[PDB]
């Protein structure tokens, strides 16, 4: 993607 800052809070859920 050309715009990224957060990789979803879902990634912290594992």
């Amino acid at each position: 993607g050309r715009k990224r800052r957060q990789a979803s809070m879902t990634e912290f859920y594992h």
